[PDB]
């Protein structure tokens, strides 16, 4: 059975950010236009019996004094006088600002994406879910005491630490445009969550890491997770097909050799071809195929419990359209029950947002590589030999 982390407060929350909007109520409602929310179990987000509790949880990562000042910037935005100096200071130390500014829901925004994806872990957890939904989390880029690209609190990290918690392997895939750098950061000495982004990255593009570092090298962890941080990074305007030959073999590898118990994937849409990032050109075409679809089927095909998370997308209707088919593809390929999705939007209450067509496909007309691969695999051998694992050395060389 497959699992959705929705609710009315959480839907309300999820649509309380100047950045995002309500393109989360969007997707929800695009697949309830669909009618595939009968085919999904609901989870609740996790609530808890007291503000020392839900202290505990955040700080599994975050630290106090980080937590304290993300409380205190929202209550400095539910009243009307400007911060003072030395409150400015303060936030200043700790990011918020810029692209993470305070506004009157910020904390109760940022803990609702943590409240979904540590239910969704529990799912997965307790076996009620094969695997769970959550686009309302995602957010890749907060770090211990630092907010980065719109991103508060990591709630990707928490998570998988609930998950390791509970000998147990994570694989963290992160399809996201952007380089996931704090779950990677987090992360980096351990072993037992191995991370993998694919990703743009060049001179000056955000966040600036996942890439080239005597010839430059990649890191790739550090102490007893050296080896366990993968990245793959692309160049921009890449397209359906060599995107999905570019990572295909690398997922196979890294599922083979390292055996999840668990996988989390981050699902952000700004590789589409029509988000106004404009650096990839993947779309949500399912038959060239979507990138995604190709990858998250890849993913599914494995039969270990998946925690699917959104992330980035800027073009609020064509991420709805994108996430509505990762639904779809993710009922069929669990359940075994073929989903038919209709090429044109059915009418619903946000049936506008889709003009001026109102069609589920995207409007969109469609050797680097091969080193990285080697890099890659060599990593893996490495990264397989330090933590004792046995493998067929040449069942995976044969992947690529
Ligand atoms: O997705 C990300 N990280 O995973 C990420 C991180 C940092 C910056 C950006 C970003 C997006 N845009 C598009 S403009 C826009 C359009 C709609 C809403 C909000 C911004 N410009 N900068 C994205
Ligand atoms: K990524
Ligand atoms: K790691
Ligand atoms: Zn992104």
């Amino acid at each position: 059975s497959v699992g959705i982390v929705y609710g009315d407060q959480y839907r309300q929350l999820c649509c309380s950010s100047p950045k995002f909007g309500d393109r989360y109520a969007l997707v929800m409602d695009l697949i309830n236009a669909y009618k595939l929310i009968p085919e999904l179990s609901r989870v609740p987000p996790l609530q808890w019996d007291s503000p020392s509790r839900m202290y505990e949880a955040v700080t599994a990562f975050h630290s106090t004094e980080y937590v304290d000042a993300l409380k205190k910037l929202q209550m400095l935005h539910c009243e009307e006088k400007e911060l003072t100096a030395d409150d400015e200071l303060l936030m200043d130390s700790f990011s918020l600002n810029y692209d993470c500014p305070g506004f009157p829901s910020v904390f109760d925004y940022s803990l609702a994406a943590v409240q979904g994806s540590l239910a969704a872990a529990s799912a997965l957890i307790c076996r009620h879910c094969e695997v769970v939904i959550n686009w309302g989390g995602g957010w890749h880029h907060a770090k211990r005491s630092e907010a980065s690209g719109f991103c508060y609190l990591n709630d990707i990290v928490l998570a998988i630490h609930r998950l390791v918690s509970s000998q147990t392997r994570v694989l963290y895939v992160d399809l996201d445009l952007h380089h996931g750098d704090g779950v990677e950061e987090a992360f980096w000495y351990s072993p037992r969550v191995v991370t993998f982004s694919v990703h743009h990255a060049s001179p000056g593009f955000f966040p600036g890491t996942g890439t080239w570092n005597k010839l430059p090298i990649f890191l790739n962890g550090a102490g007893r997770g050296r080896f366990s941080a993968f990245n793959l990074p692309l160049e921009e305007g890449i397209n359906d097909l060599d995107w999905s030959n570019a990572i295909g073999p690398i997922l196979d590898s890294l599922n083979i050799v390292i055996q999840p118990s668990y996988v989390v994937v981050q699902c952000g849409a700004d590789c589409l071809a029509t988000d106004p990032m404009r650096i990839f050109r993947l779309t949500n075409f399912y038959p060239s195929l979507s990138g995604y679809l190709y990858a998250i089927k890849k993913i599914l095909s494995w039969k270990v419990p998946t925690l699917i998370l959104g992330g980035g997308g800027y073009n609020f209707p064509d991420t709805a359209r994108l996430w509505t088919r990762v639904t779809a593809l993710t009922i069929e390929e669990v359940k075994g029950k073929k989903m038919t999705i209709s090429p044109e939007i059915p009418e619903h209450s946000y049936f506008s947002r889709y003009g001026p067509d109102f069609e589920l496909d995207i409007d969109y007309f469609p050797d680097s590589i091969q080193k990285h691969h080697r890099r890659i695999l060599e990593q893996l051998r490495n990264y397989a030999d330090l933590n004792k694992l046995i493998y067929d050395y040449d069942q995976v060389y044969q992947l690529y």
